[PDB]
């Protein structure tokens, strides 16, 4: 017995929090249990009431710590293997990363309970949802952000999936923490009024989900093939394995070329750079283009900026037919979001030299154009997304154009190795696939490599770890989802009027 003397200690607080913070990462993993976002948000929302801001704050920034540390401690997986450092210092810089995750969760925490102490229907239901959007906002944007672990993507099967289209995944986590706040002033307050309103917002979106957005022509279905080549990282990037390398990939294409139409290699499939490998991509092109194919391949360009100085993009051309290869054309795409630590370090000059997991070999990379035309391969537009950029969902949305026929992402998360980072990955994929409502062709060295529906599902896959094909039918879609024509700006005038009103309520309480 005596729950409330123990339950109302700070320190004991802060155990309880930590738990029901690394409750939450069973939602994104492919353990995808989507009631755990729900315990987990109801912990951090019932935790920090009745405490003062600093106390809040601190039991904000163990829940971040807890969800950022028992999900994406895949990092330290990453940087052990390829990153010559000690132990120590991996599980310090994992540790660090985490911290830095988690000041974002302890700022809302600690700013919720300084404007709005008691708690009130208002609190967890109106400001909770508002300063959640825009805490999730801040650690997105600042510093290039890592806008990972959002729980609206847990819901991409689930009761809210419907939501997505209509305002997007940042819509979901707003209504995820609006319905999550309710439930945990029900439970602390022994409440059924506010139980009763969060069923009635969590169901009210059920009937929405069976709303088809798209049009799934068959007149234009192709047949994409996708080749994992399964190369080591740790040789991926040397001189005579790029041999090994291209002829693993022209093997695998072989059979394919005249069969398929949009074959498809993972990122960086050739390892070498693009005006190295001239010959050979000219050839390639030739031969696609006498069986009638197309190949969207990826490689690495250094183009030669106006100061005469060489800058490195990562890359997706385009071969085949439909498609002429030149090292002219415009039909290619550049990685803008560059991922922090992997391809721009910043300060060179100190990070660099100060160990070799900072100087990664095909570093120093330069972002592209924010806004880039589609590629088109065999009379099709596709939308490109370099691995980290697909779960960009505003940039993905702005690349996104009415004519897009196919969602492209390519990814090497051969990195991450055996754990949950490709899962949580494929999942963001799908949930950006779902919110523009176009098929997903999603290729991968090691990783995740499927073909995803417009409404989120799994229409194809191959084993993780595999050398494998991918080949399948897919149909496009035309229609614009209520996401694509808006973007965030509806989710941005509701939470700046919930804010807005919070606001004027907490000062009108005095
Ligand atoms: C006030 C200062 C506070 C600082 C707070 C941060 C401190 C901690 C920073 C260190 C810990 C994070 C280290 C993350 C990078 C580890 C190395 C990963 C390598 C990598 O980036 O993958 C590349 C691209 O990723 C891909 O193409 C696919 C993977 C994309 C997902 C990557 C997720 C991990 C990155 C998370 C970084 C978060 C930083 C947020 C500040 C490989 O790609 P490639 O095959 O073309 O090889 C070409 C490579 N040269």
């Amino acid at each position: 017995m005596a729950f409330a003397s123990l339950i109302e200690r700070q320190r004991i607080r802060l155990l309880l929090a930590l738990l029901f913070g690394a409750c939450g990462t069973l939602a994104f993993s492919p353990y995808d249990v989507w009631p755990a976002a729900i315990i987990s948000l109801m912990g951090l929302q019932a935790l920090t009431f009745n405490r003062r801001p600093l106390q809040s704050a601190a039991i904000g920034f163990c829940w971040g710590f807890g969800l950022f540390g028992s999900g994406i401690n895949w990092v330290y997986v990453s940087i052990a293997t390829f990153g010559g450092m000690p132990g120590p210092v991996n599980i310090f810089l994992v540790v660090l990363l985490a911290a830095y995750l988690s000041l974002y969760t302890g700022l809302f925490a600690g700013v919720l309970s300084r404007l709005w102490p008691k708690t009130t229907w208002l609190r967890v239901a109106i400001a909770a949802p508002a300063l959640w959007q825009v805490t999730e906002f801040l650690r997105g944007w600042v510093l290039t952000g890592f806008p990972w672990l959002q729980f609206g993507y847990s819901q991409i099967d689930g009761p809210l999936k419907g939501l997505a289209p209509i305002m997007g995944v940042e819509a979901i986590n707003f209504l995820l923490m609006m319905v999550s706040g309710l439930l945990a002033l029900a439970l602390v307050k022994r409440n059924w009024r506010p139980l009763v309103v969060a069923v009635v917002l969590f169901a009210l979106p059920f009937p929405l989900r069976y709303i088809q957005w798209f049009t799934p022509q068959p007149e234009k279905t192709i047949q994409v093939s996708m080749v994992q080549g399964d190369i080591p990282q740790s040789l991926k990037w040397d001189e005579g394995q790029l041999l090994n390398t291209l002829k693993i990939y022209y093997n695998a294409t072989a059979p394919l070329m005249g069969k398929s139409s949009l074959i498809i290699w993972p990122e960086s499939a050739i390892t070498d750079l693009e005006i190295n490998q001239q010959p050979f991509l000219k050839a390639l092109d030739g031969e696609l283009r006498d069986k009638g194919s197309s190949l969207v391949t990826g490689i690495v360009d250094a183009r030669l900026n106006k100061q005469n100085r060489y800058d490195t993009y990562n890359t997706i051309i385009t071969l085949g037919k439909g498609a002429p290869y030149s090292y002219e054309s415009a039909d290619r795409y550049n990685k803008n979001h560059l991922v922090p630590f992997g391809e721009f370090v910043p300060l060179e000059s100190i990070l660099r030299p100060l160990a070799p997991f900072f100087d990664l070999p095909m570093s120093s990379f330069s972002r592209g154009p924010y806004i880039q035309p589609p590629l088109s391969a065999n009379g099709i537009e596709l939308t490109a997304a370099i691995a980290y950029e697909i779960i960009l969902g505003e940039q993905v949305r702005d690349n996104f154009r009415p004519d897009t026929d196919y969602l492209l992402t390519i990814s090497n998360d051969a990195w991450f190795g055996k754990s949950i980072g490709p899962w949580q990955h494929f999942q963001m994929a799908r949930m950006r696939a779902l919110e523009l409502a176009r098929p997903l062709l999603r290729s991968t060295n090691n990783g995740i490599t499927a073909v995803i529906g417009p409404q989120g599902e799994i229409q194809a896959m191959i084993p993780q770890f595999t050398r494998e094909v991918l080949t399948t039918n897919v149909t496009p879609t035309t229609g614009l989802t209520p996401y694509a024509r808006t973007g965030n700006w509806p989710l941005w005038v509701l939470t700046a009027l919930f804010g807005f009103a919070a606001v004027l309520m907490s000062l009108r309480q005095r």
